């Protein structure tokens, strides 16, 4: 029964047993419910501001193979491009005085700026008095500290699939032990740090789904970032099925179930897959939004799957769209950076 289920993470019994039924239970009458728990735990938890964090996705050039992504560097179909660290400043200061409290800074694995020319980025950023988060990739350690002391707040960087065989099969370059290692690294360092996953992957099971959450629970990241898998036509995934929505929704609702006090994106996958799946996802455990502040004529490149809302909007629309949709979801935006506030329990 749903019931019990539902009793149980009530009670916080998070087995592997229970998940997997949460997971496993299709009756709608169960979703709903647990979404309305999700979205109360949020509540209670973090409240009704949704954080912003305006993202400048600032190369779409990559040294690694990944088999979902559109940035993979088998894909010749594609412009690549680099924005030089004025633009990037300059832009994140436009993001800013458009009212971002905190700067992301996102890009392929591309060795052009690394370590040196993002650390001067950052220290400028920082000048601010914004939070900056990093979404780089895998680094050498030095680089992870070279950024902590040019002032980074945060690293994000999705645990993709927490299965090692799929992992390795999906990411030839590298490995969920490295990916891991990069993420307790980060957390050594003291960045508040981010994982997550997709959702309908092609072999991935629910099991997979299970260990997860029981992967996310375990190391009690400060944020966690959840999509579907979307196929892109130019990789080796083209033929493969998108990841579900509502499975997908479920998983961020028993992420913010696990998870209480973190801070929980509705993601820019979830809004592609389902006209008004951002809003639906912050209703059910979700605090945060990340708009997108790509400039033009860059924006419509870095497509790491294709049918990016955000891809031909005017390219200052994102931040004030968001500060409408919080406003019509009856909630707040965020008054500080929105770093992760922990309450400690038992
Ligand atoms: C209550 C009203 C009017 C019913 C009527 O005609 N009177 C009907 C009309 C359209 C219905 C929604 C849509 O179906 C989409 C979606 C289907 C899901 O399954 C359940 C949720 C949802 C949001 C539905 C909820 C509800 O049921 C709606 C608002
Ligand atoms: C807006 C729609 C449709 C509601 C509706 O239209 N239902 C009939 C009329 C009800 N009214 C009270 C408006 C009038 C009754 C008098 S009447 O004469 O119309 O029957 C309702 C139906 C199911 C609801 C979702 C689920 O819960 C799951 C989840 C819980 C979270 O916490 C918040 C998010 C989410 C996704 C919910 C959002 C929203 O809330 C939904 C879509
Ligand atoms: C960038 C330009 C020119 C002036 C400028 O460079 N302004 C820097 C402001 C810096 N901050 C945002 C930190 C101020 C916070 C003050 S607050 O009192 O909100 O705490 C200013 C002039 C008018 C400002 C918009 C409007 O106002 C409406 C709306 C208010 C929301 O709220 C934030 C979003 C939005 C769209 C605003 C964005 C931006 O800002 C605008 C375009
Ligand atoms: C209306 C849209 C579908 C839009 C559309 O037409 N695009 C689909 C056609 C494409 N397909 C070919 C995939 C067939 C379907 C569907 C897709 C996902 C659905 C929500 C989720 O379930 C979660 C949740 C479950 C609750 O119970 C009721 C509320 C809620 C928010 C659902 C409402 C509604 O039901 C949604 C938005
Ligand atoms: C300028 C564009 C159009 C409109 C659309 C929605 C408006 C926001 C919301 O109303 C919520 C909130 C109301 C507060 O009063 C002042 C600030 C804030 C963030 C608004 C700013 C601005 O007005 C927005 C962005
Ligand atoms: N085809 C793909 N389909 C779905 N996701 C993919 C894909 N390709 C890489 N991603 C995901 O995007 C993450 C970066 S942040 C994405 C952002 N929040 C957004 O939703 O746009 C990567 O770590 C992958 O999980
Ligand atoms: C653009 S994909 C997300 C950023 C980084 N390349 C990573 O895979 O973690
Ligand atoms: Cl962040
Ligand atoms: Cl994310």
């Amino acid at each position: 029964t749903g019931r019990e289920i539902l009793e149980k993470l009530e009670r916080r019994e998070f087995t592997r047993e229970v998940l997997k039924e949460a997971l496993s239970i299709n009756d709608r009458g169960f979703n709903e419910a647990l979404f309305k728990l999700a979205d109360e735990i949020r509540r209670k938890y973090v409240g009704d501001e949704v954080h912003i964090r305006a993202i400048i996705e600032f190369s779409n050039v990559c040294r690694k193979n990944c088999l979902y992504c559109g940035l993979r560097r088998d894909n010749k179909n594609l412009k690549r491009y680099r924005m030089t660290p004025e633009e990037i400043v300059e832009r994140a200061r436009l993001a800013v005085q458009f009212g971002a409290k905190t700067i992301v800074l996102q890009s392929g694995e591309d060795p052009y700026y690394m370590p040196d020319v993002i650390s001067d980025i950052v220290k400028e950023i920082k000048k601010m008095g914004v939070a900056v988060t990093l979404s780089l990739g895998e680094w050498p350690r030095e680089y992870y500290e070279k950024w902590k002391e040019a002032g980074a707040d945060r690293y994000l960087l999705r645990h993709e699939t927490a299965n090692p065989v799929l992992h390795r099969k999906l990411r030839p370059d590298t490995s969920f032990e490295n990916r891991l290692n990069c993420l307790l690294t980060l957390k050594e360092l003291g960045y508040e740090t981010g994982a997550g996953s997709m959702v309908g992957l092609p072999g991935q099971t629910i099991d997979d789904l299970v260990d997860d959450l029981l992967f996310l629970k375990e190391h009690d990241f400060d944020m966690v970032g959840i999509g579907p898998f979307i196929p892109h036509p130019d990789t080796p995934l083209a033929n493969e099925k998108k990841g579900d929505f509502t499975l997908t929704l479920k998983m961020v609702a028993l992420t913010r179930i696990l998870l209480p006090d973190s801070n929980i994106p509705a993601t820019t996958a979830m809004g592609t897959i389902v006209p008004g799946g951002r809003e639906i996802t912050l209703r059910c455990g979700a605090n945060v939004i990340m708009p997108n502040w790509t400039p033009s004529p860059y924006r419509q490149l870095y497509q790491l799957y294709p049918g990016k809302i955000s891809v031909f909007e005017k390219d200052t629309a994102s931040i004030p769209s968001v500060m409408k949709m919080i406003e019509l979801l009856g909630r707040k935006p965020g008054r500080d950076w929105g770093g992760r506030k922990r309450v400690f329990e038992t």
